[PDB]
């Protein structure tokens, strides 16, 4: 009787079971809007030239691949820290933040649901509807339950934020609750300012526990505009979780570089916390890759190389908010009566087309367009020369 | 009312709590005989050369980091299953046989133990008494119960194969049962062909799952001879899972290049339970790093380049064997009467020492030689330069 026999198959993953399709698919012309890569104006995912630049310097300079500690290279944790916080913050003075790198935003998520489970008395967590589909699987696998939250108006292509408040009224005190800091994914719509403040002191008042996830800061705004959400919590919260990813920022998808920080009252508290997540890193994956994680580091504390990424990081910026406009022009151009204007309004790579899951079947079955059975498309591999073909596809199922 | 406020500290690793130790300890003299690593005659932990080209190689032309699928490079996988069960083998033509590229050999214990938890009626995992630390943790920390078999017969320093046969009786159908490839961690005491054949086919009548750790393949006689015990194992079960490293045979420690490989009755069955590990994974980390894998797969793909691996591999188990007869030696020498000559039957970078933690102690805080508590010492991280003053401290605590 053999031990795989009673194994159901796992469904296909909604995001990475499409790009299996797409580079099965042989027809010419076909054109890729799922998975949230960043391409240039010619169709290619490139390496940064400021990644390039430390690789080099890394290759030159390494003498030996010893293992890290469990937390990973210390100076990627602090200019994190900078990073999320600001460089004067309070919470860095009062050394109440600790930070593990880990593999990718992913794998924070994970150390943070396997540190939860095993250490405190977290059983819920809340997610917004809609929300990155891989969360709940997550927070599932360390045998969290999983609410979710209402967010998106999809009739105004807005915020809904009465039904926000409203459907978050049963999240008890420690539970936990999950933002995005900026870039919602998948619906580009983000809080505004003074609605991050609003929501930093009802979590206070009702005692949740709040865990971002940071995985495209410098892609709404700018760098510090992005963390104003998380910076006002911060004010005011005495714990938080942040989990953040460099996959999006640094174009580095495939070196899993990502880390997860804690924040708790004071310095004892947080010291005595960390060292529980470190033994879930280490029943885990042990120690975190370094060669991304190096990159990084490099990058963030060289201010030659920090400049050249921060104009890089720009570019992509600016690339994604001109395709935006141009979709919108596009489609008004071949014909569509839809208005889609709301577009524009939206931050990041993503946004919500509004397209039903029978439009999206037949734009892939008919056209050989590959967005998210949601109707989330990426605006970040739309070129110049793919937008005419793609918003005739689109006007042709409408 | 804080969620972290009554969390407790974990305890510390009991081999990296030994490593911060040495790190921070200010004496010149100190020595390391604790965390696994290769250490070169003039005590550099270096990156080999194969490596250093392999890296220049994928810095002048890689052009994209984008994200590997789940299960990681396609050729790493091949050449993982050519290196385990051999170039022509009926596992890998039937297409029994499934690998995922992971995070170290660590992170692929953690997936092979998500995927048992969550897919199949596996309870109880069994490990050999002592084994390496972190088994127990990883087992635990998916939701598995761990029991010891015996195996080491500490009075004559050999394998008490009597001992592990009796004690595996009580191992019922649908247990796994974890076996060390080679090199055992930490006695270096492995079966014999024959003993590895006896429990091949005893584990195929009492039903049982077997699961290698395979982190140390071409250290004891060579890279095919090492994996005899799993050939056997593999021409008789219908299942079996192993998981391997690529850290210490290839030095990429910091990097995090392992593998899981899932072996089933046939193709479909096989497939089938791979979609569930690639869930177990898509929940954890999501797709492994690119850069270490990268690097092994180029280097076993090019025949010049496995040349010069191949060499670097030999001389490293060469040094180690020249170490171990050095160390019995000058143990003589500086006036030690127990007989140590059960040293040189070992296998491996560990030798269990045969002292005791009370002596282990008093080596470290009285003469700066750090081992394990257990007595587990790393031979390869001795030098010609620190052979004498380590046996001078070892008679000492006699
Ligand atoms: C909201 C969100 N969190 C996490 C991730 C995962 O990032 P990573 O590739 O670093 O694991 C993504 C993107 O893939 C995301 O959109
Ligand atoms: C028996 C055994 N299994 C697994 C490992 C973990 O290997 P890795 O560093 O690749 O995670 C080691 C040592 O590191 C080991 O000795």
């Amino acid at each position: 009787v053999g031990t795989f026999e009673n194994i159901t198959a796992a469904p296909a993953d909604p995001i990475l079971g499409l790009a299996d399709l797409f580079r099965a698919d042989e027809r010419p012309g076909k054109i890729n809007l799922g998975i949230g890569l960043y391409y240039d104006e010619t169709g290619k995912i490139p390496v940064l030239t400021s990644v390039k630049k430390a690789e080099q310097y890394l290759l030159e300079n390494e003498t030996t691949k010893l293992y890290l500690g469990i937390d990973g290279i210390p100076e990627f944790g602090r200019c994190t820290q900078e990073l999320l916080f600001g460089k004067g913050s309070a919470l860095i003075n009062d050394k109440r933040a600790r930070t593990a790198q880990t593999p990718g935003g992913s794998g924070a998520l994970r150390v943070a649901a396997d540190f939860l489970a095993k250490n405190t008395s977290v059983k819920r967590v809340w997610v917004s509807n809609p929300s990155w589909p891989n969360h709940k699987s997550v927070f599932n696998s360390a045998g969290l339950e999983v609410r979710e939250y209402a967010y998106y108006d999809a009739e105004n292509h807005t915020l809904d934020f009465d039904a926000l408040i409203n459907s978050l009224n049963e999240a008890q005190a420690g539970d936990v609750v999950l933002f995005h800091g900026c870039c919602h994914n998948p619906t580009g719509i983000d809080p505004t300012l003074e609605q991050w403040q609003t929501l930093a002191q009802l979590s206070v008042e009702k005692g949740w526990l709040p865990l971002f996830d940071f995985a495209y800061q410098g892609f709404a705004r700018g760098l510090e505009e992005d963390a104003e959400g998380l910076r006002a919590f911060a004010a005011m919260h005495k714990e938080l979780i942040v989990a953040s990813s460099y996959s999006k920022n640094f174009g580095l998808y495939n070196e899993r570089v990502g880390a997860c920080t804690l924040v708790a009252a004071d310095s004892e508290t947080v010291d005595r916390a960390f060292s529980q997540m470190k033994a879930a890193i280490r029943a885990n994956y042990s120690s975190p890759p370094a060669h991304g994680a190096s990159v990084v580091a490099t990058i963030l504390s060289n201010d030659a190389l920090r400049a050249i990424w921060e104009q890089e990081l720009t570019d992509m910026r600016q690339r994604i908010q001109r395709m935006r406009q141009l979709f919108v022009n596009t489609l008004q151009e071949k014909g569509a009566n839809r208005d889609f204007s709301f577009i524009i309004k939206q931050n990041g790579m993503f946004s919500f087309s509004g397209l039903t899951k029978e439009q999206v079947l037949r734009l892939r079955e008919e056209f050989g367009v590959y967005a998210v059975a949601s109707g989330r498309v990426n605006v970040a591999g739309m070129t110049p020369d793919n937008m005419a073909p793609l918003c005739e596809a689109i006007v042709a199922v409408l």
